[PDB]
């Protein structure tokens, strides 16, 4: 199936998801000098206190963590959303070398990774309904760069080891994931799709100004990941994100000025 591969990587998905050409892709280039101030757009809120983690999981793509979400324990709202947003799984995407692997770009600028904070939207019950949603996904986006490590990222890079290969997981309860934030909450937005297949249009798209610095070691340590699994030939796990897609209809708002 759909990968990133030369033969099935992200110039190939609309053969499959004819959604790729849609209206509202993502990622994009966000280009600072057009991205416009709006003073009515609120702080966010990120509730994320009483959050459980469950498994950590190697889907072939990426690595994600994912969450209890039955009830409101770790919860988006604010910002330019209307409601509660209940926090399901976070993930990266990267790349093999350190100046290329985020999705969205800043003026061309491309990050070594970024981390999504993939919710979805309460009132829509479960989050199989909400990608059929034109609001149903919130997915807070955080670049990454390499300098000084992160303290709360270490938990995450101790156990890749043991979910190199597509289909592997394991427990990863009371992780925090508020270690993984930047000082500054300031944000871009704009209206967007998963950046993977099914490329559904259905996410409000926040961005974080601010990135986070990583270490060589710990980003060394996801590119040590396999795309394939147990027994098939290595295929190391890097370059796993999309590039950025046509604006077209869409302005980008800064919560900032
Ligand atoms: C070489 C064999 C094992 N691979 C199976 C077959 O080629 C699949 O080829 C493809 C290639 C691209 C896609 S898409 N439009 O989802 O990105 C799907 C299947
Ligand atoms: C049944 C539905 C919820 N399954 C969806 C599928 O797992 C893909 O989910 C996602 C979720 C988030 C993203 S991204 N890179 O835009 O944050 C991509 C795919
Ligand atoms: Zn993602």
């Amino acid at each position: 199936h759909w990968g990133y591969g030369k033969h099935n990587g992200p110039e190939h998905w609309h053969k499959d998801f004819p959604i790729a050409k849609g209206e509202r892709q993502s990622p994009v280039d966000i280009d600072t000098h057009t991205a416009k101030y709006d003073p009515s757009l609120k702080p966010l809120s990120v509730s994320y206190d009483q959050a459980t983690s469950l498994r950590i999981l190697n889907n072939g793509h990426s690595f994600q963590v994912t969450f209890d979400d039955s009830q409101d324990k770790a919860v988006l709202k604010g910002g330019p959303l209307d409601g509660t947003y209940r926090l399901l799984q976070f993930h990266f995407h990267w790349g093999s070398l350190d100046g290329q692997g985020s999705e969205h770009t800043v003026d061309k600028k491309k990050y070594a990774a970024e981390l999504h904070l993939v919710h979805w939207n309460t009132k829509y019950g479960d989050v199989g309904k909400a990608v059929q949603q034109p609001d149903g996904l919130a997915v807070l986006g955080i670049f990454l760069k390499v300098g000084s490590a992160k303290p709360g990222l270490q938990k995450v890079v101790d156990v890749l080891d043991s979910i190199k290969t597509e289909g592997k997981s394991a427990d990863f309860t009371n992780f925090d994931p508020r270690g993984l934030l930047p000082e500054s909450l300031d944000y871009w937005t704009y209206p967007g799709s998963l950046t993977t297949p099914p490329l559904a249009e259905c996410v409000t798209w926040i961005v974080l100004k601010e990135p986070i610095s990583v270490s060589s070691e710990q980003v060394l340590k996801f590119r040590k990941l396999n795309f394939n699994g147990e027994g098939e030939p290595e295929e190391l796990m890097v370059d796993n994100w999309r590039p950025a897609q046509p604006l077209k209809n869409r302005q980008i708002k800064a919560s900032f000025k």
